[PDB]
């Protein structure tokens, strides 16, 4: 609660099926009181096939997910105190479906 002001917000990825995907969010704030990540309707942790880091205290977001499926095409919103940063999804793919952990 003394200084936050979003540089640079999210930004649009282009990523082949079977790649990784990332998201770097720069902001001045070297604190934290809230933040909320929230893209699909899903947590923003999980494991390897994605989770959240960042260094510097938390004044480089930086989100890596993995072989990314056409189904993963959805909504990336990171709500960071005052600030909004938001930025669309897009992933080819290959086979029109899929029987694989639906």
């Amino acid at each position: 609660t003394a200084k936050n002001t979003v540089v640079r917000g999210l930004e649009n990825v282009e990523a082949l099926e079977g790649g990784e995907a990332l998201f770097e969010c720069q902001l001045s704030q070297p604190e934290v009181a809230a933040h909320t990540w929230l893209l699909d309707d899903e947590p923003v942790r999980t494991s390897e096939n994605a989770e959240v880091v960042f260094f510097e205290n938390g004044l480089r977001h930086l989100l890596l997910l993995k072989n990314l499926r056409p189904q993963d095409s959805c909504r990336v919103t990171f709500l960071a105190g005052d600030m909004v940063t938001s930025a669309f999804l897009t992933v080819r793919g290959g086979l029109e479906h899929h029987h694989h952990h639906h």
